């Protein structure tokens, strides 16, 4: 028997986070993914998904301030960052910078810290303006949004709750291959940059990159229905809808749906996607909904992000995610090899060129 | 019910490689691997496994001068190169110049061309020595050989027979790696960056580059018993020895063990390997036998490569494979998202942090 996606395969056991496909819900460690996206923050939460705890106010403070202290790229990363093409995709520029060369953990806990120092740099520089060193008195979310550019603003509120929402959950196609990295006990780098390449496809955390587009190619609400009818006949795949476990609403495009509906609802994106789950969901169509990616990246439009970062900005989340899974999976081993079915030919000989039917 | 490691789960149907674990047999689209090994080279066992037969004299002629035709890295590839720190592992290196920005068989066909250039080019870099181009009128592994060391030998032959042995073998972790990434639809360089990731542990092919660290730790064939007990007591793994599939000698294994009794068979290395070799097999410990990294590993070091090389020099040859799959699989994709059990916490409350208890 093929069982081609292994879908409903468990691969290991995990303490991380309940996914409840059928009930459209979400945990962290237990907690409730949209109460942590209200009240927690960037740290405080990826402390918890590290530590296994909430952190009492000192714990806390000193985990941000550790945090805050490996925002640095090391000097040689810098000079290579001048000599780059100004062209690259962001997941390509963070796989780059992670290939130059409990404590596995520490190693985790650093990786996520400069993340958003790879992607402002490359930002700067590919626009020709002056590097915006990282300040150790903002937290992980204000100074991204500093070192991309230069200011402060309380929008910065709603992108620490998206990434919030985007750091975890379960064995999804990138968590899977940092994993099957991992089995063979290779450096979390490399377990990061494979999750990275998966994220990257249009059928996982790219479909974040490709829904602006989609979204204008309707044109408009009043577009939507012929939109959604052409893609059945065609049997395109409709981006920012779908999952392999939610059965229901994603908890976390509902949060972001309410986010754009509170501060921007007059987004022309917002409007077409609003549309697009409306008929989609009032038609009852293949029984889809909207998946995370397709809120997420109008409210990454909307707070003026490049469209070719969308996906890094998932991954700026989702790292804590894909570390603290490669540290449990570790912890207790067991190389990933799988197998096929051989359907090719079999008794097949060598023939020597000089006989070979021209 | 759990299955870690996946052992036993058929992932895909496939044509290109049959593997048979129980009378240790392997074969490529139905061709013993040996033969190929023996009679073939590189492009044109290539040109098998990613066309599904083998090249008339004037379609390998034609390849071999496509492939040759690729060898080049862009100039601002040479650029960056100039700039990066000089003791890098080769696997990582690989991964930098791969994420540096049918149709998709020709960029197969065109990465695994320039693989040996990144490693040559790094090498003689690292060793401050002046670059040495691709030469068209050299054959693949030729002219890898030549960009190495600036000259031709007999030896090359030894190399070229290794790297079909190790071109292609069903769904291994970085087979399957790069399966997972594929299957999100993401590029194809993303797809063979994680599965470098996945090669390069320990686990994997990595294992490679700790057979001649473990035989020297040995020391002797007088040492090998002592050794062993101690792995035994200890539960340490005996590197070169295991597979998940192959539960008998691996008929690469037995090739690589044949060319080096010809050719190397005062080598320490060998000498050490083969009685460990012995001592196992002849004792049924754990009833298990060498796998390819125990003597592809001693024949690398005997032709004269780096060790933090050879992990990339099987690269070399099963990127030829892992993108063979790749592109296999997607012609009818399917994304690759399992789960897991959950054996977390439930309900728990987010609780205020100044109430947490200290």
């Amino acid at each position: 028997m093929i069982q081609k996606g292994l879908e409903g395969v468990k691969i290991c056991e995990s303490s991380i986070c309940y996914l409840d496909g059928i009930n459209g819900r979400l945990y962290y460690r237990g907690i409730p993914v949209e109460e942590l996206a209200e009240k927690s923050t960037f740290e405080e939460t990826a402390y918890f998904l590290w530590y296994g705890k909430l952190p009492t106010k000192s714990e806390l403070e000193e985990f941000k301030r550790k945090m805050a202290d490996y925002r640095e790229l090391p000097a040689e990363a810098l000079g290579i960052l001048y000599h780059l093409p100004k062209n690259l995709h962001y997941i390509d520029v963070l796989k780059i910078f992670l290939s130059i060369h409990e404590d596995l953990r520490e190693k985790a806990i650093r990786v996520a810290s400069v993340f958003p120092t790879i992607l402002a740099y490359y930002y700067r520089y590919s626009k020709g303006k002056e590097l915006i060193r990282p300040r150790k008195d903002l937290s992980h979310v204000e100074n991204f949004y500093y070192m991309m550019f230069g200011e402060r603003n309380e929008k910065i509120r709603l992108l620490e709750s998206a990434f919030i929402l985007l750091m975890e959950q379960d064995i999804n196609a990138s968590t899977f291959a940092a994993l099957v990295i991992a089995s063979t006990l290779s450096d979390l780098y490399s377990c990061i940059v494979g999750a990275l390449g998966a994220l990257k496809g249009p059928l996982h955390g790219g479909a974040s990159e490709k829904v602006p587009p989609m979204l204008e190619e309707i044109g408009s609400e009043d577009r939507v229905e012929e939109f959604v009818q052409k893609c059945l006949k065609e049997k395109r795949k409709i981006m920012g809808f779908g999952h392999r476990v939610y059965k229901t609403y994603d908890p976390r495009a509902v949060f972001l749906k309410r986010v754009l509906q509170e501060h921007f609802p007059d987004s022309k994106l917002f409007r077409i996607a609003s549309k697009l789950e409306e008929y989609i969901v009032s038609n009852k169509i293949k029984n889809i909904y909207p998946n995370v990616d397709l809120y997420s990246s109008v409210l990454f439009e909307e707070l003026g992000f490049p469209r070719n970062m969308f996906t890094a900005l998932f991954a700026t989340a989702r790292v804590v995610g894909w570390t603290a899974h490669v540290i449990e999976y570790v912890s207790d081993n067991k190389l990933i090899r799988p197998t096929s079915e051989y359907v090719g030919p079999m008794d097949v000989e060598y023939i020597p060129i000089e006989r070979r039917d021209e």
